């Protein structure tokens, strides 16, 4: 029971009540007692980062690999806390938690100029539901006991509890046999307004639910998909959302936006007059202008939190309710709607729903060299069972992958979609995998996204963490040379260059396959399209024999113009389009997933 | 004379007034008006970097290189400001300068939640001079003249300006050559605080000047040397001052502190009855405990920023001014008592000085296998030349290098010594190299400090930007091992492995060899400590052939403590000391540099 | 020449060479050692408002009333400076100084949640050129002296210095003979641009 012992003690005793297993981090002088205190705890597993940016990206993808995780990293004083603020703010974003800690400076010398102390509670504030130095040894289990409800209340996000060395190594009384975790809080809509709700609903006549990252947030994706069958409702994911109902399900009406959106989502949002919003917040890319995207719509909104009711666009109801709350209540009263007869039939727009999703497509089987990009996604489709579980940035690798791929479940898409940094995609890979070893992880970078963290991999081949990373490579920020034809220009956006030890990448600069396998991973390049797939088969391969991160590198042609725009009834088509299966064959109407 | 011209066009002007000729950065959508101005107008010099942090890095790198330089760093919004944080923190932390400007959301959709959109002017207020959102096109000319003010001014620190969208592109009114850059403030210590100090100074019997960054902040480093030289008083640079006398000056009294010292430093300073501090800030690495450090001794403390001084210790005199100016004042005050017969002879203390520095010494000369760090600094001695211009960060590498190594110019010694962020090596280096191409640039890294930023090795390849990079490769977080001992532990600092692709590493883990050719460098290891003059040679030969930085790798011992303690009298020796050249034959009093 | 005195006493000879005469203020118990010591430094003439917020604007009206005039408002810890936040306000906006000096808990309180004490320097921030706790007893003199420089330099505006009670009794060695001024931060049109704005 009641024992003396360092607050860092009392820390890891509060960790595993609070069901932490695994911490991603980089340790040094001011952080030492907390590894002291983890060591001699035991049951954390560790896992050391090769930059502290990678530690907290880790911890990010561990959090959005499974409801209820928390990712934690973990960090020295000074730089160690600045390196983290772009995961907080991607964490932040996205509404998902990750639990930083930092050391610090002991409590006395915190204003002096101590060596590598810096005000991160400051710093980190603006990106955090809380950012706090620990002024007392005793508060270290209560400011946790604290993090761990705000990381799991309300709209979750990220917390940073910064410890002073002195604060540390003091002496406590704890029990850790009497903590308990606090309750977490979450409003839940009441009937009247699911009432008023499905009321509106039934009034519809070409209604379609748009389904956000909040029912995702809240592991309701299930009750998503039920009330949808239900009411035959469409359902449009956003990109948050993606995964909540499968790809191949009747009522999966594609996606919608500027860019990470199908041409059949954006005819079919285009063509209802009512948008159901569950967990979503309508967003800009998602939305283009919002005058244009409540045109005719009468729009719903369910959110947990009643500041972003409103924020953008003023909804025709707003109600505030966990996600998971409110779906439950609505499977409920729409199941009363059914024994009543009043749900009206929805055969004629679910058709029109659909031949939009057979029609308006666009071409992947390209038997171009060098690749056209597009051809990758149809590989991948074709390579990777329906449980596969992608992870990726942003790009036009990323942008293109989110037009052409499939996903089946909640979860198997893991994209920091508001905050983008560059360098997410492998540590937050490895994290999806430190948190599910049987989960099919496949990552999807460009170049330069696969540059920024790249000794990341080498963190795979230590700890032996295997999923295979896809590697799309024009030599070229694609992305921004897209946006830079607006300016008439082409400028600091190319990265090749003639290596001087590899002729063979051909001027494309970097060859990812020698730095691969010096970080001690397996690497195939690709050229042809059609040897894509083998690759994928070989990748599988090496990755069972290996145990490491498998790295397959296609060459693509320089210059790809993605389709996007600037409204939902303005994206531009530069590459071909299609309204055929055999230019796009893995589209779900066309094709069984495993 | 007057046109009208977007903000940013505006904006190239008024960096080529101040003397702007480069710019380190990665372009985004929401920073692509200011590339657009950037090409319009020609003449900024812009080096793609493959990490944001990389960019902030190299600026930090082209401030430190030369007096009166002032890197800048460009990213887009959202995820690229919140990379920059770091830089700009070490850039605080030692009062330099490097000008930040990102991409930001458009002024009305700045509390929307807009795509890659953060407050980063919360964020970065903690670690800068100023930190900006410019909310009116006409203001952006004037912020970047009042961020030169404040770059230059006072105590220098960076600054952070944050553009809208719309705001770079609106048209305003401009005028060339019409603007002017703003004065820059510098207190000067008046004639009666000079005179004041240059008495108690002679009243003391063993003087020594402490000559801190500062100095070489102000670019006063030859008068410092003659004021020195004036009042044959010993001096002892900060680790921030190193390099403002030469380090074979009969006066150099070596260096001070816990970790990057002299044992005859230590002894020198503890040995003397006052310390005549100029530009320094008796920094907690220096002092060790204040009670011990001014022990029966008189404190003067020459500083820009008032509310340095006292901050850690009580001076006994206290004079706010700049470095450059209160040494203008300190030379004209000391030749006129030389000419009044006051000025004190120093013989018998200075010969006390130089026989400490004689036989207080460590042992380099090893010829283990696997080699000892401190032999490769014996030979990086013997093999560049007196001009050379060494660049490191943190680790043993670091701290023994300091210990060993020889510096004779100012801005020869390029290190972030209060922050330390992991990764700085790499892109502070090429930095220096865009600063000055004659340079004689030569880095040191510890393995771990080489992997954070590992990829921006192909922006020297992509570039052709040449220097030396020595890698000391222990597989270990060394820094961090030595102090886990204290814990008794050895936990989470180890970065060896099995490297599937190279048993050659024997069981070293990440093959630095084949990461740096496939980044389009050169490398070579070298196992055996004879092996590392012919391997330095060799580079030297490579990097004239083909322009691009050549990489060094020593294997070392997984473990060597390097000597370090808690107080100056306390520095615990754990490697063989030497009281003789044949043991540490790298000594300036051993050996003529160049 | 240089002596033992309290921190506080070296602040009333910094006042003094700096041209300040008179405050305004109320007394309470986190600010008595300033009180002290400026009743034994003599030469300040201090008016009692009825309100510390009377205080803080007969600060604002000495300072208009002359060019040069900097006019002091003093008050104790907690409530105290939250009812000079106005005058702050008020002064900064027509850029124009005045200075406010709060006493404060202890150091080694200032998270503790010790009776009337506040984040002053927080709630100031953002209607002052500098609101600062100042952590050192040999800080007091220099955090005053970079205080006058701020309140004169560019556009002038208001300061407000925070004292922590162990700040303001501890000894200092501080020689009022050698204190000098800081120089003013004024930057000057050039010839090119006058003429061509005639
Ligand atoms: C290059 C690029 C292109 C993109 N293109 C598009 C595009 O074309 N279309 C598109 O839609 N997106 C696109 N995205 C993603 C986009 O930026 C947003 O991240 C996304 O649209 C947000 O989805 P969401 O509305 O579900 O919001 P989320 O960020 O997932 O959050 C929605 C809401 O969930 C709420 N919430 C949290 N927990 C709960 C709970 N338990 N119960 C209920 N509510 C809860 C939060 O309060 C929040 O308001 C793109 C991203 C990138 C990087
Ligand atoms: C692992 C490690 C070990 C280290 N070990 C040691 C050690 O043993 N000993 C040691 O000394 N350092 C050591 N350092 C470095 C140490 O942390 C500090 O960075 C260093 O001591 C500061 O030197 P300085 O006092 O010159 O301060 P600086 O940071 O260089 O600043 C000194 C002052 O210069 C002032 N200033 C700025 N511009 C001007 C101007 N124009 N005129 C006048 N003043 C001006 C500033 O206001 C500031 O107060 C170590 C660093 C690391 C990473
Ligand atoms: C830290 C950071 N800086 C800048 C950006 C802006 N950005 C978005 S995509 C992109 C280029 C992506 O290049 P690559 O990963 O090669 O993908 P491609 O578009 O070429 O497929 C950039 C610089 C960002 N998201 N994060
Ligand atoms: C971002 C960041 N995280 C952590 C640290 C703490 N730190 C200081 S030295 C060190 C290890 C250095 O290892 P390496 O570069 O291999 O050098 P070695 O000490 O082994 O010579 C660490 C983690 C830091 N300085 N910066
Ligand atoms: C040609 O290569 C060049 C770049 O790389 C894409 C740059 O970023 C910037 C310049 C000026 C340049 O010349
Ligand atoms: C009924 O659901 C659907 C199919 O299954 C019959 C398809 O094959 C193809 C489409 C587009 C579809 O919507
Ligand atoms: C043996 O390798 C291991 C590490 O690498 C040094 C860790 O960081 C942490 C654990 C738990 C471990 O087992
Ligand atoms: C006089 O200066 C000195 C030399 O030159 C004569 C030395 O050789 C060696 C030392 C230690 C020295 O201080
Ligand atoms: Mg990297
Ligand atoms: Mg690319
Ligand atoms: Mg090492």
């Amino acid at each position: 029971g009641m024992a003396k012992m360092r607050a860092v003690d009392a820390a890891m005793y509060v960790l595993e009540k609070e069901g932490i297993t695994t911490a991603f981090g980089v340790p040094g002088a001011a952080i030492n007692p907390f590894y002291s205190a983890m060591r001699k705890h035991g049951g954390i597993r560790h896992i050391l980062a090769r930059h502290v940016e990678g530690a907290s990206h880790m911890a990010e993808g561990y959090t959005r690999a499974t409801a209820g995780n928390i990712g934690v990293c973990l960090g020295t004083s000074g730089p160690a806390g600045t390196d983290m603020i772009t995961a907080l703010y991607s964490a932040s974003a996205d509404s998902i938690p990750i639990l930083c800690i930092t050391g610090q400076a002991p409590r006395a010398r915190l204003h002096k100029e101590d060596f590598q102390a810096v005000d991160i509670e400051a710093i980190a504030k603006p990106v955090s539901k809380m950012a706090v130095t620990v002024r007392e040894a005793a508060l270290v289990p209560r400011v946790l006991q604290q993090a761990f409800h705000l990381m799991r209340s309300g709209r979750p996000g990220p917390v940073l509890v910064d410890l002073p060395f002195d604060v540390q190594v003091a002496e406590i009384e704890f029990d850790p046999d009497m903590y308990e975790p606090l309750p977490v809080y979450k409003p839940a809509a009441s009937r009247m307004q699911i009432e008023k709700a499905v009321e509106m609903l039934i009034q519809a006549e070409r209604p379609v639910i748009v389904a956000g990252g909040g029912v995702i947030n809240a592991d309701a994706a299930a009750l998503l998909q039920q009330f949808a069958e239900l009411t035959s409702v469409p359902v449009i994911p956003t990109l948050m959302g993606w995964g909540c109902i499968p790809d191949d399900h009747e009522l999966m009406a594609g996606m919608v936006g500027l860019q990470t959106a199908h041409r059949y989502g954006n005819a079919t949002l285009l063509a209802s007059d009512m948008v159901f919003g569950i967990g979503n917040r309508f967003a800009q890319r998602h939305t283009g202008s919002v005058e244009k995207y409540t045109e005719g719509r009468k729009i719903v909104h369910i959110d947990i939190e009643p500041t972003q009711i409103g924020r953008v666009l003023c909804p025709d109801l707003g109600i505030v309710s966990d996600a998971k709350a409110a779906l439950t209540l609505l499977v409920e009263v729409a199941q009363e709607m059914q024994k009543a007869g009043r749900l009206p039939c929805r055969k004629e727009w679910v058709a029109d729903c659909q031949q939009r999703k057979r029609t308006l497509l666009r071409k992947t089987h390209f038997d171009n060299v060098p690749v056209k990009p597009q051809r990758v996604y149809e590989e991948m489709n074709k390579a990777f069972g329906r449980d596969v579980c992608y992870v990726t940035t942003i790009g036009l690798s990323q942008i293109a992958a989110a037009q052409m791929l499939h996903v089946f479940k909640d979860r198997h898409w893991i994209n920091c979609g508001q905050a983008g940094p560059l360098g997410w995609t492998i540590p937050a890979a490895l994290g999806v995998c430190a948190a599910d070893p049987k989960r099919n992880v496949v990552a999807i970078s460009g170049d330069f996204d696969f540059q920024f963290l790249i000794e990341e991999l080498a963190v795979g081949a230590q700890f032996n963490i295997p999923y295979i990373h896809v590697l799309v490579n024009n030599a070229y920020l694609g992305l921004i040379r897209q946006s830079q034809m607006a300016f008439d220009m082409d400028y600091c956006v190319q990265l090749a260059f003639e290596n001087i030890n590899s002729s063979e990448v051909n001027g494309y600069g970097v060859d990812h396959v020698k730095v691969a396998e010096g970080l001690g991973c397996k690497a195939i390049r690709v050229f042809k399209p059609e040897d894509i797939a083998p690759a994928f088969e070989q990748a599988k391969a090496l990755m069972a024999q290996y145990r490491v991160p498998v790295v397959v590198e296609v060459i693509l042609e320089r210059v790809t113009n993605i389709s996007m725009g600037s409204e939902l009834d303005n994206v531009m088509e530069f590459e071909d389009i299609a309204d055929n299966a055999a230019d796009a064959p893995t589209e779900t109407c066309f094709m069984h997933y495993e």
